[PDB]
DNA sequence: AAAAAAAAAA
DNA sequence: TTTTTTTTTTTTTTT
């Protein structure tokens, strides 16, 4: 009997596969008999001991086949055609609400019986993200908003501050959250073609920590990258459709994605300056520093990173009218199970321990 | 049974695929039956709803194929010599119609009862637009006679204004009234050859936003951009055939589209100059910031950039005559459509609104 | 049943196409039956309704082939195969021969039943091109006698002169008149490989607008033109071969077509100055401005440009004896032709007009 | 009958070959019969006679077919997809635990009946190891939980020292016993992208000896590194998903490895230092240029530059409890034959004499 | 019936076609009947008319293939391979005998009997090139026989003298005898590296115009190319083998080529002067100048540049036991040519017109 | 070399 | 017609 290429894609579909080699190296897992395989017993990884069971009959054939990349190679092509489909077919707050579903399926098994993580841990991630900027839970509403509405000048968003600020921690977390790539500028322009081609279909970038010049005053190091962002002032506005590239392809025509770009307090030309609807000046507080050290678990989980402490935070803290009618359902049943697990007592005592700069649980 | 390739060459002629992998994603969707699929039920997109029924049954077909991408590989080849053929063989009259009567199909389905767009909006959006420039009607007349008569040396129009003063906003409107492509020149001068490359078989180019060397002064970046224009000054001038890039495909060769230069205010060489028949001047204006403030849904709509804007301009202000004699019939139960739901005073009324700086609407 | 390989290498011999995405949009264009169809009853495009009822029965098994690009590559292929042995074998008389009994060709259906070209606004584009240099005639005659005798380090012209000169107007007319290719070589030298690879079996090249160095005395922005011109010396010369890189193949040795170079006034160096044939100085004229002015359908059909205008010129000025003997045959039948359009006196009329810079028609 | 490609791809597995040649070299040898093979009878190389008898039979049927290098590059396809897979899925204990698998394989052969190497030898250079710096056995247990717990922007090292100060020494024998690759950050700037794509899938990195721009003043050659590798910012961090490239091949998205910095006293500037947890001040001892001068063995086996030898010291110095339970069985079995071979007198003698500058042997 | 890939690889050996379009344009030629077919019956293209014949019933099943470029591709490998076999097998003397050869095939078919040059006028070019120096026929022959044995140290000559000697005309008619290439060695160091890279198999190099440093007391330019070429010496010297690198391919290890070097009358060092086997002064003669003016057809077919005009010389000058063994029997034939037409009287009337400066051919 | 685009075998 | 094998380019290097 041959090799079923519909198993294989539908596979590829369910676990989201965008890479030819991951794909190939999970479905020839299967390969071993189902009834006595010891990564299904342990339940050490939901991509493989929820799918076994049903693949390996076909699997043992995969195995057998003389053609094997070929097979995952269309597998791949038909995922990474849903997401050109997506990309241009949904509405953008359908993408955010399909990205807080997947999201919602990850916390479900975190915070279940089968999964590691401990809910009071990452609430406290709230607690310490919360004290970052003033009014944290208003900020992180009105990014996803502008990154939803994508307002053709109005897009991009300008992080600012010192070394050790937050600008790192909270655009990775956004990052997560929308998801989304990040792109380093400060490269010489004859590679920044392939960087850029990076953002296809993509719904967020963020460009992480670009340099600027007339900063050896502070003796900042001087480099290309905000040169480089103001020759691409026409992928900021996202007015017009840009040609994106990446090797072999050629040229995808397409608005380029909102997003984030962070500094140190180079100056900017008013050109760029313009591009940025609102800027956030990040500033280092010693509580925070001194509550980190003794709330160490959140760096080593890379708690206070997490697009899923940031959800816990809107779950917290927004009302239930602002998500999306689909989610509304999920997020009133993670509001009860909150209320539950904390009081407002327990959740008000871990700020006040963060002010403290005492760790988040004492 | 069989998979019919033929099949998928007219649902991609029909629906004008020109991109392997969505015209893979979207014939898989019709793999499922028609009788329950809610996409059908919804109606929630035009190139699903109309094929579904049509191509189940090839769907199902090639859902079990090996050939897949070679399949839309194929296809998506036809609909670009369809492309080609009418490149060569049409006049650009001719180009300019049929370009119409696709935005004229989008229109009616976009007004009518199915449609999410409110044609008070998109008139504002009018009002708006033709505040921004003098006798902005007769400039975009103009502008598309100019674009027809593809006369040699007098083929391009040169944008300059300050810092958000609507060069993008009207460039990205003709843009997708004529169709074409945006080009970014401010990359390095080796990699051109490839950007050049995605003006094959086009109607316009914009070249947007485009660096100036000098003029360090007024806090401006110099770049290449101006200096790159400079060269490639026979692809300007349009009197000789030049030759241009895709990746895998040997260098096509044609007369190079004409087009628009958008700058921020650098100085041109008189060499360049020399290129440009005409040179429109964008000045900031107090009341169209405040409008736009108070009548934000110009902005997230797109209104103000929509080419659909422009053509609902040139329907209400331009005379019958000086549309095609084919589209003639279409345009005239346009404009009775304009007048049944506007009045010339409401309609000024919105323009006085603009004026004021005040809601568009109010 | 089969499709015929040989028919569509036929069509494609026969329609002298070179490019494979043009000859599917043709050939598929046969696939519906001739008898209802409106492009073969409108006559509109000869390529199609001289070959439809032929290749009919062929393109209805070729739309329904499933290796149609692979079927067009070999019928392109021998096309280009063609186009290489005449470019080794040719006596470089057949050569200009062949290209003036197509240009021939194509006079006789512009000026047909089917036509859409009126001779009198043709010859009064030779009457205004007549104009715009000494004894125009003679030039033309001693530039056609260069390009055929092709004599080593004497095989090129140089055009110079200030903003609409005419050296592009006529080099883009001589480069009909014989059916070269423009060459832009102000990209950067280690890249010009594919661009030079465009000359192969060519007849003429034209190098539209090489930038010079040291122009910033007349504004002249500078760039690497001049300094690529000198580093191919031994192309212009022509002494020996030169190996030119063309894809979906392997290279193509020759010697480099001769050709013109046109510059705007900069400063050349001894070492390129010195192996062009003859400088043409052009400068501009106030006479002929207002004569084009008066007379928008010169550029808006492209007749000032056309090789077509120019051979109308040679017709009209020089002996049936200068023409090969086996084209004598037409020439001399538009010689009785346009004495039977045109007298003398209405001749010398418009070239009285065009010196008085009024409008060159009555 | 027909050859197995998964007998091929099963030598691949066990052998863990992942270059497409070497497997092919390998696999060819095993045609030629087992009872006469000469390496089977040597014993010359274990990947040859442990699988030479097994594979024979379907090395004679392979010797004989037409696909060899496609039966090779499956094989090597499964191999690399393996390394995907186990990358992403995981834990970074895991990864460390399986690594020091590999070495005590390799140290069984190393030390064992067949063995050729001393253990009194590479003693010797835990003992000169031990000496370079203070705590060397908590500095290198630290060392392995810091890249074990990959705790963001917390996770790199600088070994900062003058010439000839144990740097490379120590950071080459942490680069074996972790794996990793090192990286030259001091390449021009264009050449940096493809150095940095060394580090895909890799568990460390280490930059080694960037130069910097200061201290022409105490004798340090100037150069490009910390400059470039203060462009790296993002790389370091470790919050965000960096896009690595290697010649030809796509950009992949990973975090980016921890490592270490070696570098001479060049000043660091503040955003560069603050990505690092821990300078090692490394300095020049008398002692140890006088031992290794009478102990060169250490030199000429390359004692102290392997992980080997670190693996050693590790063995000798740490708890029991402080390794990975599933490797626990064997660290018990190696000290156990530590303390057979070596009495703790020998080895206190061995410190003594490096601490002397006499030979440790003596 | 099946068309024999054998007679195509054939019909490419006996035409020699590096060139894959070439041959399938020539044999597609070859599809009409021999019976009929006009470029036979005119005999005018040897590599047709000797060939359609046998190669019609293998032309015409060719003609219905549909593999048309494999076949052709396949047969231009061969040729391919057969020159690097040759490439490293041949001796150097067996490399001139075979440029010999296919130097007096060109010859043959040039003055056959289906002639289409003039013997008279390639005989003034042996009278005027025979006048260039003493006894140029030694001259000829001892260079040719340093380029043959290539022997170490005794390898390159001095071609010196004032500005329009004929230094450049003497060195283009021995590059194409022998089959060389030139060089430009005046360029700063940095490009020199790629500028030797021209030499790679090449069977001799030419230094051309080498300009000297310390001249300039006189209208000399100074230069770089002395010194340059004085840093060479391994090169010159052919005792080693040397690196040699080609832009974007990896370097190759090869004796680099024996030589000319050209050079108007710079100051020469003693080192490298000793590296010259001979100096050539060139001196101008006045009646070599109005000869020229009174004779130019010599240069408008550049016969004192052919390497076909050198090769009379031989012919004319030499005994036939100096030629090669193989090529006697041509050279024997070709020897009665040129007596036969050629009396020894008329001969020096040519020399006697060319040195009284009368250019008549008489 | 690695991939995209393209052709031959049974 | 189903299934496997082949060619060529891009990229990289270069500036
Ligand atoms: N506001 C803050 N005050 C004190 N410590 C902070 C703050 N924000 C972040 N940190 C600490 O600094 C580390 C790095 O934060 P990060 O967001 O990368 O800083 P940043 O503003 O991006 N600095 P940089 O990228 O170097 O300009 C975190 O892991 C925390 O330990
Ligand atoms: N003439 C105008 N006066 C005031 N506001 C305007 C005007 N035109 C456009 N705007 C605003 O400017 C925004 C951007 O316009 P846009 O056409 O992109 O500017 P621009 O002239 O291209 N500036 P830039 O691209 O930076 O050179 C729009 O979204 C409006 O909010
Ligand atoms: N001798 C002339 N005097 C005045 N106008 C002229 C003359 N020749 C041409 N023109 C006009 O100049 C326009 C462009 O001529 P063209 O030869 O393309 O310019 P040019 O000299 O090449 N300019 P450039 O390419 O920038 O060097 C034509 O379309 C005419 O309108
Ligand atoms: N701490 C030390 N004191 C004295 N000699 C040493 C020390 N460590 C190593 N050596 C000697 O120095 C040699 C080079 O050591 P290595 O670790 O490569 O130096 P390094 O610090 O990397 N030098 P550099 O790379 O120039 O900064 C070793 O082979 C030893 O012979
Ligand atoms: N003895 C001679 N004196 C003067 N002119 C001569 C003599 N012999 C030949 N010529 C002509 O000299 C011209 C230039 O010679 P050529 O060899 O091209 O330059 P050259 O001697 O290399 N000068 P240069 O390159 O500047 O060193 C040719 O066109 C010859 O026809
Ligand atoms: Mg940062
Ligand atoms: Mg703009
Ligand atoms: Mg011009
Ligand atoms: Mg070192």
């Amino acid at each position: 009997k041959q090799v079923s290429w519909k198993l294989v894609t539908e596979y590829a579909m369910e676990t989201k596969c965008d890479d030819v080699l991951l794909l190939l190296g999970m479905y020839l897992e299967f390969q071993y008999s189902f009834e006595m395989c010891l990564k299904c017993i342990k339940k050490e990884q939901p991509s493989h001991y929820k799918y076994h069971e049903k693949h390996y009959a076909n699997a043992a054939i995969f195995a057998d086949s003389k053609n094997q990349k070929t097979i995952c190679q269309q597998a791949v092509d038909t995922v990474l055609a849903k997401k050109r489909v997506d990309s241009l077919q949904l509405t953008r707050e359908q993408m955010l609400t399909n990205r807080f579903n997947d999201l919602l399926d990850r916390m479900d098994i975190m915070f279940g019986s089968t999964g590691s993580a401990d809910i009071e841990e990452w609430m406290a991630g709230v607690a310490w993200l919360h004290c970052l900027l003033p009014k944290m839970d208003s900020v992180v509403y009105d990014f996803l908003k502008c990154m939803v509405y994508n307002i053709p000048k109005k897009r991009y968003w300008l992080f600012k501050g010192p070394i050790d600020s937050g600008k790192t921690t909270l655009a990775a977390a956004l990052l997560e959250l929308c998801g989304g790539k990040a792109l380093n500028v400060n490269l010489p322009l004859d590679r920044l073609n392939f960087e850029l081609g990076v953002a296809i279909d993509q719904f967020l970038v963020v460009f992480e920590d670009v340099k600027g010049t007339g900063g050896e005053s502070r003796d900042l190091p001087s480099g290309q990258g905000i040169n480089n962002l103001d020759n691409l002032r026409d992928y900021l506005d996202g007015s017009v459709k840009v040609n994106l590239e990446k090797k072999h392809l050629n040229k995808r025509t397409q608005i380029f994605p909102p997003g984030i770009v962070t500094m140190n307090e180079y100056s900017v030309p008013k050109t760029l300056q313009a591009r940025f609807v609102k800027q956030i000046d990040f500033r280092p507080k010693d509580y925070l520093k001194h509550c980190l050290e003794r709330s160490e678990f959140l760096l080593e989980k890379r708690i206070i990173q997490s697009g899923i402490a940031l959800l816990l935070m809107l779950i917290w803290y927004r009302p239930v009218a602002e998500f999306a009618q689909s989610i509304q359902s999920r997020i009133v049943e993670w509001k009860e199970r909150l209320d539950k697990e904390f009081s407002l007592s327990v959740y008000q005592k871990m700020k006040f321990n963060v002010a403290m700069g005492i760790g988040v649980l004492d």
